């Protein structure tokens, strides 16, 4: 009648078809409905899941626990909440995979039209190489060098360390000051320990070295003088030929040398030998000089020009009964020769009568005497008579 | 003829059949045309899409604007360009994932068999670790510490700065010099304001120092020398007995202690008061010493060792009257003494007659003379006569 | 009779059907076997990818090697080892994207719950911004600056170098000391040439500067004195006031100034032109003033404070017959004066007699003078003769 089916018209089957043979279709099959396919399952080109209202979703089912299967199932997730009404409209287009606990990754185009591309734990690439901006809140290892085009900044008051050995070195702004600074050994990560070896104020610029400095090739202060607790040894050259030695540019200016080797100081000035003798009138003592003594010494210059200079030497006792006297001379620049070393005049080393033109004491000698008002021997003055162009001797008393 | 279905073997249908009811099948489907589902689709193990040519895709429509929907569609699609498109012939192999508007991201092979994963924006994960090597273009910042391994190298010429407070502390290599520098306060990551702590000259390695410097615990100038504008004050350690102090490896060189308390001074040597005489004779002046006034001074010391050493003690006056002597003495090493301090004789000093053994100028006595020639009383010679044993006197 | 099918109830059909028109369903598809589409396919919502013992994928044909086609074909895998009772168990869930030759990425959850997504090769953001820790075991660069709010700590001998120009200058920590370096110009990247700026002993906290220190706006040594080798310049300010110029706090101290201009120096003490003269009786010369002549000199000042201070001028001779003469004052803090300067006493400048009040040696006047024992002239002593109550003449051979 119309109980079976045509193979030549449209037809409406309203029984159960099971077809127990391949089926072969050559035009379009459209279903209202779900398909479910016990085998493998292909298409041409293009797979298109549609959305009528519901985000888009592949499910990969994890199967029995066993083989190569996964332990949870996961998806493919095309979604967003843009349209939704909550407190984030924010999440326009999202693609994201994950398993029955939480998503591993997605990416996003937010509503500001930028993508994101979140992961959801560790990523472990090979290389890595960003064209824009990176941000890393917790703690950054590298395994080689790292280079910048800019600038390095640190927040944190210890900002860069150096460690090698048992050692870290670091550059600390307190905010005050800024320290170079250095760990206990064996503690190279940790804090300070009591050293200063420099710190800058931060304010004023002002150096502070703390542990003591060493200079090499010279140092001029140009400014604001020096003041030093609590000694100075300023330390010569000490040469064979000191006696001789024409000055230079770099021998000007102050220093001493201990002039303690015979063969130079047999070349320099000696300390006299003195005898003490008694006026006998009075009693008080007074130095006789004897003979020149040669002396270690120390020799001082002074002076900062090929123009302006000057030495002192001053003989130091090394024997019991050695005596000490300084001496002094001048560079003679025109002349190109110091000066003479004389003799410095002093208690220990007084002038004698004969170095100055004046009378001894007693045992004298002179070729002449003029007495203006009366010349006493023992007990007789001898007196002038010029009324009688001779001299009165008076016997006294 | 039957225009029937046979149910028992092969039949080509030639209708447009209308299936309302579940549909078994039991052996495969094969079709050279298109599916399309009103409902979801499953399939076991495997789903293939097949290329005859033009790169396969899955899309995933957005919907209706409500709900839980996308703003846009997505799709995958695995392509490349080795074959076709264009200029570019590198990427081999794309996996892309994107919307209606650019990827979001891919991975590829390019032609020389490597792999890349770009991402058109920002990368969030908690954790990095990279095998390999980083290049970030733009600026980076860093949350904690960061440890290399290796050199931290800057090609700024402001290269390392600690910020903290008020102010950066900076090292820049301008090229020329590296220095030491600071911001003005509150400007902490710009540029040096006028201070210069220290600078480095690049090619010679000589230091400045330009705001000042203490140094504690010693310096040693091991060369060169020293030149200094424009004093030196060597501050010598004042102790209560610097009288008898004997030097040490610490005090001995040159230094100078004001020694202005009594305590101390009246140790040392004073002043001499003088009075200045006339000789009758001749109307010229001379200074007559007189008493002995204890004064502050300066003591300065000389020499750099324990063997060369010695000290000058110049007192200053404190007193309308007061005048200034200059005394000195000797360290002597073998003795283990300062020689007894010994007064400098100057014009304001001038030694005495008792001090050379020299006869005074005036109201004399002595205990003999000899004269060669004459002596003269007023205006009589009194010379000798051999031709009587005697003198003779002879005037004007 | 039942060779054909029917339209209204259940029916197994055991031919194979080929319909070459549209088939249209209103009711689920079930099927035990695989599916082929020549075109394209779509579905509602869903896909779903079944899992009945092997994981599950999609692949992605490359079809020929024309237009835009890949090079090789690409899959999806959902897959894990937890279950394959194999020496990794750890790899619970994995999700894999990969061609033929290897994986391009994955993401997984391992058996601890955690996640990674791992990229066989480079990534390639634009920015990253990371919640957690950062490790890169490769050489990195950056194009701009690089700000931490923690320390920079470098482990490398070489710690932090900064490149300009010609030269690279870098902060070293060879375990030892640390020092501040400098390379051969052109080669900024390279190691230290010769040079030692500054180094820091990392036990000791000493500095050593090596290539020379200038010092602006003062120095002061706190403890430990200073030892300079080899001489010290200390450079006065000169003044044209300097003979009656006041101390000042900037100005106490040791200095020498050469003052050799003649309005300086004319107001300062000469030298003497010395004149011998010779004992008529010793024949032993001895020296006196002859005229004073002025010269430029040394100007040297000792002292620290404004009540201890003194000062010496040392006159240096640029002509012939010129002499050095020195001479003393002390500042007169009281007073607010410098004392007169006063010539010192030495061989080449001696006291005369007439500076003492001694008798010349020569040519001598006096008032009056008494002889105790005698007296002689030429040849006769004159002696006391208290018997007779005069003196006796006694000529001597």
């Amino acid at each position: 009648p119309s109980q079976f089916i045509r193979r030549d018209i449209a037809q409406t089957v309203n029984g159960s078809l099971t077809l127990t043979q391949q089926t072969n279709l050559s035009a379009p099959l459209v279903s209202s409905s779900t398909g479910e396919f016990g085998g493998s399952l292909a298409a041409n080109r293009t797979f298109t899941i549609r959305n009528t209202g519901a985000p888009t979703s592949i499910v990969f089912e994890k199967g029995p626990a066993s083989g190569a299967n996964p332990a949870q199932s996961m998806s493919i997730r095309v979604w967003g909440n843009q349209f939704g009404g909550g407190s984030d409209t924010t999440r326009s287009t999202v693609f994201e995979v994950g398993d029955d606990t939480s998503h591993h990754f997605y990416s996003q185009r937010n509503k500001d039209g930028n993508i994101a591309f979140n992961i959801n734990g560790t990523v472990m690439p090979i290389n890595i190489n960003a064209s824009g901006l990176m941000n890393v809140n917790g703690t950054a290892t590298f395994g080689r060098s790292v280079t910048a085009n800019g600038e390095f900044i640190s927040k944190s008051a210890n900002a860069f360390r150096a460690i090698n050995g048992d050692y870290g070195f670091f550059i600390r702004n307190d905010a005050s000051n800024t320290y170079f600074l250095l760990t206990a050994a064996g503690d190279q990560t940790g804090g300070f320990n009591g050293l200063r070896p420099l710190l800058i104020n931060n304010q004023s610029g002002q150096i502070t070295i703390g542990e003591g400095l060493i200079i090499a090739k010279g140092v001029t202060i140009n400014s604001g003088g020096l003041t030093v607790n609590s000694r100075i040894r300023s330390q010569g050259t000490k040469t064979s030929d000191l006696y001789t030695r024409a000055p230079t540019s770099d021998t000007v200016g102050f220093w001493s040398i201990d002039i303690n080797d015979s063969a130079t100081y047999n070349q320099f000035p000696g300390y006299f030998k003195m005898v003490e003798k008694t006026n006998e009138v009075t009693g008080l003592p007074y130095l006789e000089r004897g003979e020149e003594v040669k002396s270690p010494g120390t020799l001082t210059q002074f002076g900062n020009t090929l123009d302006s200079l000057y030495q002192d030497w001053i003989t130091y006792p090394t024997t019991p009964e050695a005596r000490t006297t300084r001496w002094t001379r001048t560079w003679q620049k025109t002349k190109n020769s110091w000066s003479s070393f004389v003799q410095v005049f002093d208690g220990g080393n007084p002038p004698q009568p004969s170095d100055i033109g004046a009378l001894p004491s007693d045992n004298a000698t002179m070729g002449n005497l003029t007495i203006r008002d009366f010349l006493r021997i023992g007990n007789v003055r001898i007196v002038p008579d010029p009324v009688n162009k001779t001299v009165k001797f008076e016997w006294v008393e």
